[PDB]
Parts: C-alpha cells; structure tokens; sequence
C-alpha cells in the first residue's frame, strides 16, 4: 500500500550498500576529503551519509587500503584519502568478482 | 598476506548477501520446502545456512510475500513457501532497479 513501497525500497536501498566500498576505493584513486566523496557520490546519484561513510573509509585505512594526510588551511585541518596499491588491488579483484556475481544473478532470474 | 584474501572474500560475500531475497522470491514461484531452497540455491553456486535461510523466509512471509502451507508426510510435517501476488510484484520491481544499479556502477568504475 505504502508498505509495499517501502518494501521495495529497501531491498533496493540493500543492493546500493553492497556496492559503496568498491565505489569509494575506485573515486578514492583521487586524493579527496570526506566531505568532497559525500557530495561526489550524491552527484552521481549515490546518496551516503557522512555518519556513514567516515567509519568505512576510516575501516578501509585500518585495512592498508586507504592512506590519509592532513591539510592544514587555516579553516581548520582536514584529511584527505586515497586509494593505496594494496586498495586499488582489492577493488580490482572484488570488481572482477561482481561482474561474474552479476551474469550468475541475472541467469538465474531469467529461468523462463 | 591471507588478510588480503580475507578482505576480498567478505566484500564478495556482502555483495552476494544483497542479491539472496531477489534470488529466494524468483525460486519460489514454484511452491519447495526451506531445505529444497538450501540445496536448490548451493546447486547454482549459492552457497546459504539454514540459520540464515529460514529467518529471511518468514520475515518474508510476514510480509505477505510468501504464503506457506504445511505437508504432513509422517516423517515430519515441513512447510512449503510460495511466492504469492504481492511477492512477484516486490521482486519484478526491486529486479528492473537492480538492473539500472548495476549499469550505474559499471559506467563509475569504468571512468578511464
């Protein structure tokens, strides 16, 4: 009723998530601020949140796949974040492996 | 080192969890007990527990997108689940999205 759609909009919501860590690793191939990926994503039609996004960048910099610095421009200091080689391997990888996830889903919906 | 392969194994893992509900209301348009489901998504290459299985199945049913019916066939009784009206109209919709998503994120990951 409304509840149908917000159903769906969910399980949609679910999809979108799975696919953010390979979308952050890949923008993050340029240095940038959290706040400059925030609006990055929204302008590709990816909204995120910063009270999520910030914990999995900071996740993916625990992991070695994310390096960080500091800019002190006198607004206050802010990081910035890129992609590391062992990053950039990651993303290459599990890219690779979404394609494949993604012809085996499809083939297994079109059973028709 | 292995942490790498661990890495990229729970990133392939979360995009596959994502996928599942589409993937358990597409298979139940033909009526199968929870263990037949278990088998049925392992035999194409989905590998699910039980543990996660059953939960997903009745958060579905109260959802009016599963109905299900009880066999009793003297071993036990099982239940059987089918995809009702509702559940075929959630999964057509959530599917055509999911198409679109993933165009999405090909097109930004390609950006070279």
């Amino acid at each position: 009723a409304m509840a149908y759609d917000d159903i769906v909009s969910s399980m949609v919501l679910e999809l979108r998530r799975g696919t953010l860590v390979m979308l952050v690793l890949s923008q993050l191939r340029e240095p940038a601020y959290g706040y400059a990926l925030v609006k990055s994503l929204a302008d590709h039609g990816i909204p995120i949140e910063a009270n999520t996004l910030y914990p999995l960048m900071r996740r993916l910099e625990s992991q070695g796949l994310l390096a960080s610095e500091w800019d002190n421009g006198g607004s206050k200091p802010r990081k910035y974040y890129r992609t590391t080689d062992e990053g950039l391997r990651v993303l290459r990888e599990v890219e690779a492996q979404w394609h494949v996830l993604c012809d085996g889903v499809g083939k297994l919906l079109e059973t028709n």
